[PDB]
């Protein structure tokens, strides 16, 4: 039976956690997709010669860290850290999200990518070196990805699969 991956895409608010998915998922940059909308979306996906189903979650709406909600989100397997190398807020709010997922998972090895989104754009704050260096901190893998021109975003999700994978073994 082909094995099933829980994914979730985190990162603050505009970084394109949706813009990503919806990439992956059908193939087109939607540019204006509701913000508050969190949903799952399935995909079968072949990676490493290996046919496996993913279950993907688009984080979206404020809402409070909650007891309900840890729950939830403690049946991620993995998740994607998404920042906009055009926002620094953005790239600071990737410790507080890693943390709150260390808490909930109760653990120090989680499967995570760190990936920085709109790499596409001129007008760059957050330098591939800072990046590179806070997920060597971290060690996991750091993807620059635009899902705008679709550079890189099936290989920052199937980087995740690959981590989750090892993770198992
Ligand atoms: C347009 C607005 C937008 O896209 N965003 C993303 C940002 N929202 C959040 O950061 C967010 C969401 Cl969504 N939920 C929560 C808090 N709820 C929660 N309770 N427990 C947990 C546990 C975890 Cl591990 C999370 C993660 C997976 C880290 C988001 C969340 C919760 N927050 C802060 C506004
Ligand atoms: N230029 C560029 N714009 C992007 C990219 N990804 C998303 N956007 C835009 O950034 C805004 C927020 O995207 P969205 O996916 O809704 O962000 P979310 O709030 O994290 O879901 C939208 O206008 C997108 O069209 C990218 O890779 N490059
Ligand atoms: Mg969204």
């Amino acid at each position: 039976s082909m094995t099933e991956y829980k994914l979730v895409v985190v990162g603050a608010c505009g970084v394109g956690k949706s813009a990503l998915t919806i990439q992956l998922i059908q193939n087109h940059f939607v540019d204006e997709y509701d913000p508050t909308i969190e949903d799952s979306y399935r995909k079968q996906v072949v990676i490493d010669g290996e046919t496996s189903l993913l279950d993907i979650l688009d984080t979206a709406g404020q809402e409070e860290y909650s007891a309900m909600r840890d729950q939830y989100m403690r049946t991620g397997e993995g998740f994607l850290l998404v920042f906009a190398i055009n926002n620094t807020k953005s790239f600071e709010d990737i410790h507080h999200y890693r943390e709150q997922i260390k808490r909930v998972k109760d653990s120090e090895d989680v499967p995570m990518v760190l990936v920085g989104n709109k790499s596409d754009l001129p007008s760059r704050t957050v330098d591939t070196k800072q990046a590179q260096d806070l997920a060597r901190s971290y060690g996991i893998p750091f993807i620059e990805t635009s899902a705008k021109t679709r550079q890189g975003v099936d290989d920052a999700f199937y980087t995740l699969v690959r981590e989750i994978r090892k993770h198992k073994e």
